[PDB]
Formats: C-alpha cells, structure tokens, sequence
C-alpha cells in the first residue's frame, strides 16, 4: 500500500480499517513521496506501546537519511529543524511550562473567550449566510497564534507564515522545490523578526523564549518561530474547522451541552477523538533492533501511528464512529501519546472549549449547505475545508 491514503476529508480512508483488522499490529507501507518503505500502526494496544517506548525515537524520524512519509524534510535546508529538543536541550522546559501550561492558560483564557464570543455575536447580528472557516476560525486562531506564540503579526506576516505553514506541510498538490521553499521563506522570515516579534508587548511564548537565561542566538530564535508556526496554526485552524463541522452535524449533542454547560468538558475531549485532523502519521525511528507486538523492528525503520485510526479503533471504543460526548473509554490520541505529548493541549483545549461554549450557547446555528456539499482542501497535512457555509 502507498502512503498516504488521500483522505482528504472528514471520510477516514476505508485502508485504515482493513490494515486495523488484520493479523499484524504493524503493516508495512510506502511513502508515495519518497518510495521510501515504513510501517504503519493502526490498533490503539500497539500505538500504546511504541509511543511509550522512548526507543522508538521521534528526534531520529527526522535525522538526515531518515525514511519518511512527507514529500520533503519538514525543515528549512541547513537547519536543525527539531527545535523543541533544542529549547529542550537549552534548558528552557521551565519556560516552556509557563508559556504554555495552566499559568498561560489563565492568563489568556478570558480574552480569547471574550473573542470567541464577540466573532459568534459579530456573525448572529447578519441576516443571511457566512463562513465560519474565514469569519471565526481564522481569527480566533491567528489571535491565539500571534497572543500566545509569536507575538503581534501584521495581516501579510499571518498570510504569509500561515499559507507556508499549508504549503510545507503538504502530501501533495505542489512541486517539491516550492514545499522546500515554504520553509525557507519562514526561516528566512524570523531570522530578520523573530527578535523584533519578542519584544512585542504580551508575554507569548517567543518572548519568554527570549528573555530566559540560558543567549539564544537569532537562528535558535528562529527555529522556534517555525516550530510554533508549524505546530500552532495548520493543527488550531484545521481542528477547529472539524469541530464546528462535527458540532454543526450533531444538533442534539449541541442541544444537551447548552442545556448543561458542564459537560461541555467532555464533549472537547471526545471531539478530539472523534474529528480527524492529520492526513498522515505521527513517526519514530527505531533506535536499535526491536520487537513490537511480536514483530521485529530493524534499526533504522521507522513506523508510523495513524492517530485517526486509534482514535476509531473498535477494540478500544465501543461505536468508535459515534460522536459521543460522556463517552468512558480509554484516553483519546488527538494530542499523541507519551513524552511527546502535545505541550500545546492546554491552549488548544482552552481555544477548543471557547469554541463549543459559542456554539452551545447559540442554538440553531447551522451549516447552509449539505455536508457533502463542503468543499476540502486537498493535500493538507492537516485536513481543512475551503469553507464553512452556515446560518442561523
Ligand atoms: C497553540 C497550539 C499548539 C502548539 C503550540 C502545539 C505545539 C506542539 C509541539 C511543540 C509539539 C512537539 C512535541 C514533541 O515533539 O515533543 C506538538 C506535538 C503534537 N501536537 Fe500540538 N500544538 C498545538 C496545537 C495542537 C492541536 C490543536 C492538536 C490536535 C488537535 C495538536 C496535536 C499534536 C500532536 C498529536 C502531537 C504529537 C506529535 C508526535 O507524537 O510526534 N497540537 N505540539
Ligand atoms: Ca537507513
């Protein structure tokens, strides 16, 4: 089988369940934009157990001469590209806490509900129809990006890091040199801002990076303003279209939460098991010879975790295709699994549940076309639709 399975819509590839129900809990595959050879995890029991297993290794999934399933290295040419080890390795997880843990979390939650709430109102008083994809996610993740992360961006410096972001991250639809490219242009962007963007007024996460004692050279500066590009804005906004999109499809769901604010909690953490995001794989390499499930992993080989497909494993959730908030089962992998554990789950929780509270509060918001009728963007690393047509 070639790797990925273009599925670029909410649809999950029909190939993820056949690989799941088969004898092998790891199967092999090949990259459609490398040839290189991989495996693919598919069952929530192994997922559990090699992302567990720190030797399987994600800092090697990317080392020069790495097998791998994106078209192109996802680092700018002559860059370290894996910049959380190298904040890691500077010694700034103390930072990294306080720029993206509860501490953030309470510093920014009122005004980015203030906002979600303000872009729901600003929508509500129109008559007629809108685009939640470009009137509410794109702001309220740009402004979570630029508050939280970066720092103040003009509207171009959003554009611009936000479409490189889409085009580096890409399984296809552009050329190899213009995906290379993308990266090249964001480097090249912070190595001339990143400075500038923290010392912006705020306390984001690249000024904390900053100011700590450690200094950070302008081209460590800058791989952490691609990092948090990358890692920040195609998962928020692609997210958080899919869970409009689910929450527009479930009005007896949308229903109860209104009716019981408190379990608005549940329904985030089940939307983050049940929307899909990413089109490909998280990946690690295995650091010597190792067996998994059974299955001899060679040094060098790298496998794959489809987190969609866990997340829709029967054998770890009953009725997994059924949006059920309260469901009690087993941890979801919307945010991975171990020690690499998405550090931005708690802002992305807080924008998430911003988003379910606007929703839930304003009953009979729906979509103005059929679902079928959603147009996807097409090759994404991180599924997204065009647009989101929806009324009152
Ligand atoms: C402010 C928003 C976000 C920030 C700053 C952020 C940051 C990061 C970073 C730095 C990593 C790398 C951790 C490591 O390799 O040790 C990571 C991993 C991850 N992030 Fe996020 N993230 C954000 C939003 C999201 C969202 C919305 C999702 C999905 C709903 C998500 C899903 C993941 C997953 C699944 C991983 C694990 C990747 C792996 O195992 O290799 N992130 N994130
Ligand atoms: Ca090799």
């Amino acid at each position: 089988l070639t790797y990925p399975f273009h599925d670029w819509s909410q649809e999950l590839s029909p190939r993820y369940a056949q690989l799941r129900a088969s004898d092998a809990p790891v199967c092999p595959v090949v990259s459609e934009g490398t040839g290189d050879p991989l495996w693919l995890v598919t069952r929530y029991a192994t997922a559990v157990k090699l992302l567990e297993d720190s030797r399987f290794s994600s800092e090697a999934a990317q080392a020069s001469g790495a097998p791998r399933q994106e078209p192109v290295e996802l680092r700018a040419p002559g860059t370290r590209g894996d910049a959380i080890a190298m904040l890691r390795e500077a010694g700034l997880r103390s930072v990294l806490a306080d720029g993206l843990g509860p501490r953030a979390v309470r510093r920014h939650q009122g005004w980015i509900n203030d906002l979600a709430e303000t872009l729901m109102s600003e929508l509500a008083s129109r008559e007629g129809t809108f685009d939640l994809a470009a009137d509410f996610v794109e702001p309220l993740s740009s402004a979570l990006v630029s508050r939280t992360l970066l720092g103040e961006l003009s509207a171009d410096e959003r554009d611009l890091l936000a479409h490189c972001a889409d085009t580096g991250l890409r399984f296809c639809g552009v050329t190899h040199e213009e995906q290379v490219h993308a990266f090249t242009q964001m480097h090249e962007f912070f190595l001339e801002h990143a400075r500038r963007l923290a010392g912006t007024p705020g306390e984001h996460l690249l000024k904390l990076i900053a100011e700590a004692p450690v200094p950070l050279s302008d081209e460590a500066l800058a791989e952490a303003g691609s990092l948090l590009v990358v890692a920040g804005f195609p998962t928020s906004s692609g997210f958080l279209c899919g869970a409009l999109l689910t929450l527009l499809r479930h009005p007896d769901a949308v229903q109860e939460l209104h009716a019981h604010p408190e379990r608005v909690p549940s329904a985030v953490e089940e939307l983050l098991r049940y929307t899909p995001l990413s089109t490909g794989s998280v990946k690690r390499m295995a650091t010597e010879d190792l067996e998994i499930d059974g299955v001899r992993i060679k040094a060098g080989e790298v496998v794959m975790v489809s987190l969609e497909a866990v997340n829709h494993d029967p054998d770890a959730f009953e009725d997994p295709d059924v949006f059920r908030p309260g469901r009690e089962g087993p941890m979801h992998f919307g945010f991975g699994r171990g020690r690499h554990f998405c550090p931005g789950n708690r802002l992305a929780r807080c924008v998430i549940e911003a988003t379910v509270r606007a929703v839930a509060r304003r009953p009979g918001l729906r979509l103005a076309v059929a679902p079928e009728e959603i147009s996807w963007h097409e090759g994404l690393g991180f599924r997204r639709p065009r647009a989101i047509p929806a009324t009152w």
